[PDB]
């Protein structure tokens, strides 16, 4: 059963030519994979975050992490700490956690 989720992060530190993604364990989050499938974050200036919708499988566990990545394709650091949902909620609702 997918469903849209919300996923938020805080005091991320982007520069000129950065956009931030997250990946993670299931095929739906790329499983890992920061050249193909990363989901694209957005910044969100009224909320002052990067936020971004993914369609997640609900009642199923996931782990992922954003990352930072220029333009050229290098990615300059991911975040501290491996973040989960376990599991994804059978609505749409939120996941939020700081860089």
């Amino acid at each position: 059963t997918p469903v849209m989720q919300t996923i938020v992060v805080k005091n991320v530190p982007t520069t000129i030519g950065d956009t931030v993604y997250i990946t993670g364990n299931r095929a739906e989050l790329g499983s890992w994979d920061t050249k193909q499938y990363p989901i694209q974050l957005y910044y969100d200036s009224h909320s002052n975050d990067w936020r971004g919708n993914v369609v997640l499988p609900a009642e199923r566990n996931i782990e992922f992490k954003a990352f930072i990545k220029s333009k050229d394709g290098t990615v300059k650091s991911w975040q501290t700490i491996q973040q989960s949902w376990n599991p994804v909620p059978l609505k749409t609702t939120s996941h939020t956690s700081s860089w």
